């Protein structure tokens, strides 16, 4: 994909796909501004403090026009920001070019390779002068990953020669060990001024206590992920709305009557079922958890085994954070043009390369992100978006409003790491907090609270603004 | 009512309803042991070790169809057991009988006076030789508080003459006078042998750490509630059945096209209001915790304050665990023949006591627990079951099915409490525990579990047998 990069001698620097976007782009921000009142309100209650005033903010995440909003509110709190997408194909290029216009440094659009796309996170964390970020927003641990990458690696290069048989970790490999012989001791420099990392992200966040666990994480991090006004939220009726979004859009088949398995039943496969079972689909489900299989009983679904519907599912959607869920075995015996994709992470919950490289396969595009691959045999499966995030590659991603929760809890995190002294570990927000986020969606939806008299305040041993919940409370 | 007590002489003391419902009720739990899967596997899997072998085990907790299962696998495990109701309506006679006749002492009828509540739970308590229980199956914190009472008033005597505006406590002072009398130093000489209590509601739990936070609890808690296989199953999915069957029970009512003002949106509420929804009603949730009116309205359902339905709602239902949710001010302006009930605790969510002495106000008795009071102005409102637990004390409470996760739960409670030592506490059983309630329910459900590959295992950072999830994952 061709691309626009700024004029030599420009104020600051930018890579996106067109330039031209930018007005449409600012038009559909000035709706979604609307739609997401926590965002905006948080926006107010802190402008007058500027608590990021100066900060140099490297964001990597979905480059939407929802994250435009964030963006401009990071900005508006007085942060230095730079931003690319975590994701090959989610950029919504409007937005990218909108931000741009507004004059800020976006190195993000749809359609990027690996190699482009690993480039751009280079950009976005590389500041003027050779500095680095103060703070980073992370959706999926790829910035964080970088970073803690190419601080280890200039104790040890022997470990940029090891791709561990993964293609795209030879790609960063590359890119890391080019830095190391233009800007030597760079992460060295910038790691001790990088206070903190706020992550969007379930896979995120497993990636952060895997480096807290292994004693290797290098400065703190706020799991936003795990606010209630998130996981509860974005994950489920995120999802809810947008994967079936990416189906129709992709595909324009009919959900109704059809067997749709699900694997996975976690707060995405929870919300995903929903997406599925409102146009009538029959929702199959897979699971490891026993808890959360007997939870999908209890909603009326049927617990399969993958292997038990490969005759009667003609939709597929992964939505574990985990490997190999659908493997080439399986979709060698799928029901022509069965719909395969993933809502969870990364490209590898499907094995799309074995798919890729299975003897005599054709691979016919049927439009961008949309391929159907025909086997010897005669029978096709349609994959999407390559196996990347469906919902972000086919559609849009979640809508505005929900975006407004974990887009607050981001801004949240983002004020805590700068101002509170955290030690090494991975926090969450305090409870009376994420409730804040809730609260400030309520008058929108015309939702009146009831307030606690002073009487049942006393009966419940809570107080009439919160915390309403004990710690553990699971919602 | 008129009860039927041992005869003298008997081999053990019981007072039930009557003991001629015996062979219904034995009918009746044959039926019901099939739907418990987790507790007959439970039977057999401890039953060569006799984990409870001796052991003096009271409880206090609705004594029911699925509860004569539960005091049935706790003796197949060895224990010594007595049992009485922890309300006053939901005793199930032919379950009391059954288990009599099985040669169990029970304590308990369906419409007991609040002093006989009081005296069935000393029958309870009190084993023979003047002993104590050394383990307390509890439901709502009664039989707890009567020991914690008992025990500091034996220090300060005095604490039995204040009765803090309460005739029910007026009630457990006399009571507890006259065990000081009759047995002088009764609680002093059994608390040091009371190993632990299970708690198994939200309520009772709430009353644990009140004590905890006093410096007063006398011996540990397992909270049973906070087990994910209890609170979110039991809690809502019992509910969603329970509530719509009492109120049909009791009333006949159609529910479809009314609105129905659900206060509270907790566990409780999130599956009371379920149950209503499924008949087409049109269900009104107040909350004051802003993040579970932000669940109620991703829902599809009004987040309105009680005032703004008055003139709307035909039916109001209280799952709250809060005083003072159905005001008399309320009521006074409520639809005609408008249904009152509460699904949360004690009996003090509605003003029933307002409403009894109401100046003018008519009671008259449709039936057992459902009670129209008439108001002087022409406007009637139906109550249910004086206000108290609404699904015990006008259908039969929860299914069998879904006691089984919270019985399997309070059986491993039992056996933790006894083997373990536990400190001073409030505890929760362990998630791998927890995931073995539901595993054990899958097999009836034809629930087919996915197994982690040793890679997937790896991926995860998991064990193929779980624990799966974080400590702090919500569900
Ligand atoms: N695309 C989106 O917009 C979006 C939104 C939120 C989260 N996510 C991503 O979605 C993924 C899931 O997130 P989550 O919050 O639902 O996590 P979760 O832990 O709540 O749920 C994942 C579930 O997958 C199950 N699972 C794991 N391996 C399995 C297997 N082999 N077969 C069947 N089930 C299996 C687990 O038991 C678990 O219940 C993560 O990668 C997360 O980052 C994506
Ligand atoms: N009848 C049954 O079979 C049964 C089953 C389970 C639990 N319970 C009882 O039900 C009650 C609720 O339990 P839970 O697990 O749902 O508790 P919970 O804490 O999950 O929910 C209670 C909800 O009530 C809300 N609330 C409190 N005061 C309010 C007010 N004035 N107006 C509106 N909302 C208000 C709280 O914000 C909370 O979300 C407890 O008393 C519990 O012991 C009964
Ligand atoms: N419209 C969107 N804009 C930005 N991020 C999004 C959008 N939709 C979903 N996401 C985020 O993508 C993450 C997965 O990488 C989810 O945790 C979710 O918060
Ligand atoms: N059928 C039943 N038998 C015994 N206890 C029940 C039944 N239905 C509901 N309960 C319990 O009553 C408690 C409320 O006192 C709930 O926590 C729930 O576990
Ligand atoms: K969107
Ligand atoms: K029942």
């Amino acid at each position: 994909t061709q691309t626009q990069t700024q004029p030599a001698g420009n104020a600051f620097q930018y890579e996106i796909r067109d330039i031209s976007l930018a007005e449409f782009g600012r038009k559909e921000i000035n709706l979604a501004e609307h739609e997401m009142p926590g965002l905006m309100q948080t926006r107010e209650k802190y402008g007058a403090e500027q608590p990021l005033k100066g900060v140099r903010l490297a964001g990597s995440l979905h480059m939407t026009i929802q994250t435009a909003v964030l963006i401009e509110t990071l900005q508006a709190l007085g942060a230095n920001v730079r931003w690319c997408s975590c994701n090959i194909f989610s950029t919504q290029d409007h937005a990218a070019a909108a931000i741009v216009a507004a004059g800020t440094p976006v190195f993000a659009w749809k359609g990027e390779t690996l190699e482009e796309y690993w480039e751009c996170t280079w950009k976005t964390l590389l500041f003027p002068d050779d500095m680095g970020p103060q703070l980073i927003v992370d959706d999926g641990g790829d910035a964080t990953l970088m970073v803690h990458r190419g601080f280890y690696a200039e104790d040890n290069p022997s470990i940029l020669d090891d791709d561990e048989g993964s293609e795209e970790l030879a790609i960063v490999n590359k890119l890391l060990k080019r830095i190391q012989k233009e800007k030597p001791g760079y992460w060295h420099k910038i790691v001790p001024e990088l206070k903190g990392v706020s992550e969007e992200t379930t896979t995120g966040v497993h990636r952060l206590y895997e480096m807290m666990k292994e004693g290797k994480l290098l400065f703190p991090a706020l799991n936003v992920n795990d606010s209630v006004t998130k996981s509860k939220f974005d994950n489920v009726y995120g999802c809810r709305h947008s994967l079936v979004d990416a189906i129709m859009r992709a595909t324009d088949v009919m959900l109704s009557g059809k067997v749709a398995c699900v694997l996975g039943y976690g707060d995405v496969g929870k919300g995903s079922a929903e997406s599925l079972k409102g146009q009538g689909a029959r929702v199959v489900v897979t699971e490891v958890d026993p808890i959360c299989a007997l939870q999908a009983c209890m909603a009326g679904y049927e617990v399969v085994r993958i292997e038990d519907v490969l005759d009667k599912a003609e939709i597929f959607v992964t939505t574990t954070g985990n490997c190999d869920i659908i493997r080439i075995e399986h979709m060698e015996k799928m029901r022509h043009n069965a719909i395969v994709c993933n809502i969870g992470h990364f490209d590898n919950e499907i094995q799309v390369k074995a798919l890729k490289e299975f003897p005599g396969i054709k691979r016919i595009e049927i439009k961008p992100q949309v391929d159907q691959f025909v086997f010897p045999d005669g029978h096709a499966i349609v994959l999407l978006a390559e196996g990347r995030l469906v919902n972000l590659g086919c559609a849009t991603g979640h809508p505005s409003f929900v975006m407004s929760n974990s887009f607050t809890n981001q801004t949240l995190a983002q004020i805590s790491l700068w101002k509170e002294k955290y030690e090494l570990g991975v926090y969450t927000l305090p409870k009376k907090l994420d409730e804040e986020v809730a609260r400030l969606h309520l008058e929108k939806l015309g939702a009146k609270l009831t307030v606690l008299t002073d009487k049942q305040a006393k009966y419940l041993g809570i107080a009439k603004d919160g915390p309403y919940k004990p710690d553990h409370y699971r919602y």
